[PDB]
């Protein structure tokens, strides 16, 4: 019976009042990673450590600082109250202003970025935030004789080294949900950050990414920057200062637990509907999707076709995100002016059910990200689509390593190639689409949240034996 | 006695009239690669094929289509054959090869999030590029038709397509392709449209030897090959590619400077007198990073100790018609204007003119040299400047110049994107005492001195000879 300790920046919690009693209710969101882990047979018990980012979180933390047991089987939820100034700066450190641009290829080098004092301060703040997490995690696991640590996502990259210092023999997995960039791009970052982040990650027993390309890039970055590290590209390992680290690819597609926005159905009725969906993040590439649709339309055959750009607002305070929405609006305005009024609409709202409705209704799905750690939407959409919609998928999504063969895989920067794919996908007959969609669904279906959790547990257990042995 | 055939986009030629007779003169520029090659002991004779890009070049080609026997000292003659491309094709290819396309691709100018977005303009550019490549191959083969065992040396990126076409006609010839600019990471290389990112690799790989100035570029190339050609096999240790029966060797052959390498630009000396002089020099190309140099200088000044210090931004105008170059000059001007407004009038000057002698004078006069490129294929300036500097100037060198693989230890190596690190290096370099600078400069000069044009040519000939045996 392993005692599991899960850490991630955000723990999904729902705060409300009972409709009958009016009593205040805090209750964990269904299908959460912690909930799934709670279920593997091996697991005796689990605690979950995350950041308090809301007033409610804050209150709950003060209220139960050691933590609160949450019934589901039970998982102990411990929220961290960071210093507010530090927490916010770290949030800006993790945004397209810094680390998001670094792992998601947002910088052109010729003009950006130019690191100043702000970068040094952001890094200092990042160390303090990392220390909070490590301390909360260790404290939470103090009684445990054999704690298993699962650290999730980029914000926590510094945590493994600090865990390892206090717990030299613990299984530590770090899972990164976003890409890792080429060695030349990774080293854009200031010296203390580009080496310092590698110092924090490498003491993990296992580092996981969604895609092989990300493991390869990671290993090249290590090789490039730490002259004392030894990488093995075949074995996927790093040996560094007596640290042996295993890199693993553990793809995720979707959670088995997965109506239209106002006026969309009637607006779409009588037309084929091209759907592009993603957060208001420049990587999602909706501007280029729209320009590509416009080029396809010029080719003809698209007269009864409409396009919906479905966006979920996120991080709009970040200039790059705001500017992306501005570029999307511009391209959509210009598409209408040329093609005809109301050919293209944006529907920008945070309602996951609406988006799923868009997925079902689509006659063509476009997930053409400039880059993407994985992209779960491209697994969800074909699985719920009832129209035998083709999928246009960018070759730079991690998901392309699993589904690329089953989709129209495109260079997300080539408007011509993407236009041609849109024309071909729409020209394709019902029987051909129907058969391709069934192949597509079968390729997507196995990659479930649960298999992903199992992959982590097994891969960790196995890497722990190896590390223990060498 | 090997018969050598050299190809490059441009062949440095001087057109003028004899000052005594008034007769028209065309003579090869001294210190040229072709001139150097002709001097090697192995070489029996050499021809040089290049593009006509001037009206003079054009008239010369029409008058001597087969070629022209240009004269060298020591009674060594190099045959020079200029190609008259179709003008429309030639100009578009110039645009393809401009930051508008291929330059941004090998020199990391694209943010991915907003640029680039390839259109029909790229497809046409590629078609034009095939036609330009076919002209070169035809001129080169024709020029070598009589030769029993022609040795082909193909220089620079514009000719990347040439080796495959040479190999088709001449399956057993030694073919070297030397690329003078960086090769980008696999993920960045594959930004380019499918027919370009694979088609360029198809063009290069049949060469016997592919050379770059730096190991990083060879590694990136190999990763690109591995990423895009599932039928290729790479060997990172051996530095080789095997692809469709083609065995290709990658080599790093660093170049520093030509031993053949004055006075300051008007008013620079008096303006600089009484002050320590920070010098940054490069073409008006965004990779040269002068904007960031200036911002870093400003941050250094805020720290104090720089009160008697001035900065000169020496630029050589080039490709100003390309928007990214014009915009770079615009960002530089802005930063220089803002530096003056904050630090004091005339603290920083730009001197932007095409006069190599002026730049060399700037190198001699500098109390601190800054070559902080965002990326560079090599950067010869960083080798030339220390070698002529009389002031024991420190050198701030970007870790992303190919030259950093030879000189990085002997310079203040910096991340070109970190204004803070670069400001600190400027303060430290200027704070350093005369004895420390003197000793560092002598070690710097010793590290730079061996990397001559001639050694580089010899490296190509030997490396090719050796790779030809292996491939054979
Ligand atoms: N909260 C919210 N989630 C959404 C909305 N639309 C889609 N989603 C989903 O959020 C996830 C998006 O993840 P993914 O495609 O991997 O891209 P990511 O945003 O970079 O992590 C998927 O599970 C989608 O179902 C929305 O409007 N609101
Ligand atoms: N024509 C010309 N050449 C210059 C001038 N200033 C410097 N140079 C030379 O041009 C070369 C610059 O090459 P390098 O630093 O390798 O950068 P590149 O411009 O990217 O190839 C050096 O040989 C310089 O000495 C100038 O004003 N005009
Ligand atoms: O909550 P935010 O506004 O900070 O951003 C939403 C998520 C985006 C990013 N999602 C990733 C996760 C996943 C799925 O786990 C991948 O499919 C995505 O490609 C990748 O962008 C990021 O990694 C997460 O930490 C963020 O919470
Ligand atoms: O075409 P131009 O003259 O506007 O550009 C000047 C040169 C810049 C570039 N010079 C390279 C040569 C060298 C040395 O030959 C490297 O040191 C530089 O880093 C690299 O930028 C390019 O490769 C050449 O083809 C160009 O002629
Ligand atoms: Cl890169
Ligand atoms: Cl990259």
């Amino acid at each position: 019976g392993s005692e599991i300790f899960l850490a991630s920046k955000r723990a999904a919690i729902t705060y409300d009042t009972d409709p009958a009693t009016g009593e205040p209710r805090a209750w964990l969101a269904p299908g959460g990673t912690g909930n799934v882990v709670a279920e593997q047979a091996g697991v005796l018990n689990i605690s979950w450590i995350a950041s308090a980012d809301s007033e409610d979180d804050r209150r709950a933390s003060a209220l139960n600082p050691d933590g609160v047991t949450m019934e589901l089987r039970e998982i102990l939820v411990r929220l961290i109250r960071h210093d507010p100034a530090v927490f916010r700066n770290v949030q800006n450190f993790m945004t397209a202003n810094l680390m998001w641009a670094a792992n998601n290829y947002g910088w052109d080098r010729w003009t950006q970025p130019s690191f100043g004092s702000d970068a040094r301060e952001g890094w200092a703040d990042f160390g303090r935030f990392t220390r909070d997490f490590a301390d909360a995690i260790l404290k939470s696991s103090a009684q445990s004789a054999d704690p298993v640590y699962l650290v999730h996502d980029y914000q926590l990259v510094g945590v493994p080294a600090l865990l390892r210092e206090q717990r030299p023999d613990a299984p530590i997995l770090l899972f990164v949900h976003i890409p890792w960039p080429s060695a030349d791009y990774w080293r854009i970052l200031p010296k203390e950050i580009r080496t310092g982040i590698l110092h924090g990650m490498l003491p993990a027993t296992t580092i996981g990414f969604f895609a092989d390309r990300w493991c390869r890039n990671f290993l090249e970055s290590v090789a490039d920057l730490l002259p004392d590290a030894r990488i093995d590209r075949e074995a996927m390992t790093v040996e560094w200062r007596g640290h042996r680290t295993r890199l693993r690819t553990m793809p995720l597609g979707y959670s088995p637990l997965t109506q239209l926005p106002e006026g969309i159905e009637e607006w779409a009725d009588g037309h084929r509907l091209v759907v592009h969906s993603g957060r208001t993040d420049p990587i999602k590439n909706a501007e280029r999707a729209v320009r590509a649709f416009v080029l396809a339309a010029r080719g003809g055959g698209l007269e009864k076709t409409r396009m919906l750009v479905r966006m979920n607002p996120n991080r709009l305070y970040v200039p790059a995100n705001a500017d992306y929405v501005h570029r999307v609006e511009t391209a959509v305005a210009e598409a209408n002016a040329e093609l005809g009024s109301d050919t293209v609409r944006i529907d920008n709202d945070n309602d996951v059910n609406h988006t799923i409705a868009c997925f079902r209704r689509a006659d063509l799905l476009i997930f053409n990200s400039t880059v993407d750690g994985q992209n779960l939407s491209t697994f969800e959409a074909p699985l719920v689509n009832e129209r035998d919609a083709d999928v246009i998928l960018s070759e730079t999504c991690g998901a392309a390593e699993v589904l690329g063969e089953y989709c129209r895989s495109v260079n997300p920067f080539d408007l011509v190639e993407q236009a041609e794919a849109i024309s071909a996908a729409l020209a394709a007959g019902p029987r051909q689409r129907a058969e391709a969609a069934a192949r597509r669904r079968d390729a997507a279906r196995p990659w479930t949240l649960e298999a992903w959790v199992q992959a982590q547990l097994d891969g960790l257990a196995a890497d722990h034996a190896a590390r223990t042995a060498t």
